[PDB]
């Protein structure tokens, strides 16, 4: 069965001192044998984070570019990510798409290059509020998933993260039923457009609001295989979310 | 007080710990003159690493940052993080940020203000594209770019202005000494008339765009060219020759 997957996205937060304290807490945590745990530090601390974190937790970069080296001031490559001992990269995150304007085309090319270079990919998708309210959730997420699928040969190295971008600061929130709906939809898409084996083996993780209070109910949803955690990843609460299936 | 000669090496998206370790060993072995201020900008994953290996004679710069101290900006780093890593500069408004990644002048101005508020030095980049040059609006473009930067600067002692025409970046078509001097004289005139005479006299205006060991001496001797921002050649032994351009 699909191994439960908990990603902590630290975003642009922390310094050596405070992140050192967080890392101590995570190093001390008993992580369930049925759960895969990944932390995504700010880019300046990928190296530091990998040095301090116990081997039981994997490290992800929060973004990368689509060639191995080049004249791209302020970017990093999968090769550099691997070189710092990280094994994953987050791609297509809602902040990259909607604050920094990264296109599906660019994201797809990043996905292909990262996977060819031997990284795992946590590939993010999701619809905004207007899109949900116009009835086209299924359209938006299926198209974003297709672009990602066009650049994936081996799905053993990818995790799909649904972000209900429509619930971010907007005045609406997603229920566990509403998330389950979209995850079941996506697994059916994988079954239809790639294989039954990939549908049943691929983790589809929930990227909306998740806390200690809400994680057990969300995790119990049959098609929710884990989380890409925001704010709670910077706190001991993250370990409650790691424990969500226990 | 004469303006201290300034040479910055922008490694861009190049290198790994081993190859950058070798590059650093060379720089550490190099004889750096006094009255030359040298600054190296490693890839963002290697700011901390570079600062640990590099001799304190050479300063470290980030290649980019964002405009708030912390927040929901997956993939970004803040001025606070840059200082925490031991770096003292950030490169802002680089051509590749503006033209590959679409950073607006407004965004760049916000980043400058925040970076300076946090105690970092800023290498603030400007320059025109080939089509802007061949339409004869170089002056307009670079003045407008400098205005947005200037509107976000409260202390010029921590700022270096870098003029890098886009047609010179990575192309081998380095500006001639006359071309460079011409833009730098007008930029210095802009500073005088829009900020102060003290700022015009004291502020380094450095040139970038295919700077090489063969081109640096004649560019350096021009009176309003105060140093260099070096890309490709900063990955090579001749960066040391560019450091020694005034000797």
């Amino acid at each position: 069965s699909r191994k439960f997957f908990v990603g902590g996205n630290w975003k642009m937060n922390g310094r050596k001192q405070s992140l050192g304290e967080l890392i101590g807490t995570l190093n001390a945590a008993k992580v369930p044998a049925d759960t895969e745990v990944v932390c995504a530090p700010p880019t300046a601390y990928i190296d530091f984070a990998r040095q301090k974190l116990d081997p039981k937790i994997a490290v992800a970069a929060q973004n990368c570019y689509k060639v191995t080296n080049g004249a791209f001031t302020g970017e990093i490559s999968p090769g550099m990510i691997k070189d710092c001992g990280a094994t994953w990269v987050v791609l297509g995150h809602s902040e990259r798409r909607h604050v920094f304007g990264e296109s599906d085309e660019l994201i797809g090319q990043k996905v292909a290059h990262a996977l060819a270079e031997g990284l795992g990919v946590i590939a993010c998708i999701g619809e905004k509020l207007d899109e949900r309210e116009a009835g086209i959730t299924e359209k938006v997420v299926f198209e974003q998933t297709k672009v990602i699928a066009d650049n994936v040969k081996d799905w053993s190295k990818v995790v799909l993260a649904y972000e209900p971008v429509w619930a971010i600061g907007t005045g609406k929130t997603a229920t566990p039923q509403q998330a389950q709906e979209v995850h079941e939809k996506l697994r059916g898409w994988l079954k239809s457009n790639v294989s039954d084996a990939v549908a049943q083996s691929t983790r589809i993780i929930y990227g909306g609001s998740v806390t200690g209070a809400t994680c057990k109910e969300l995790a119990s949803q049959p098609d929710v295989d884990g989380f890409l955690v925001g704010g709670a990843s910077l706190k001991p609460e993250f370990v409650d979310i790691i424990n969500a299936k226990q």
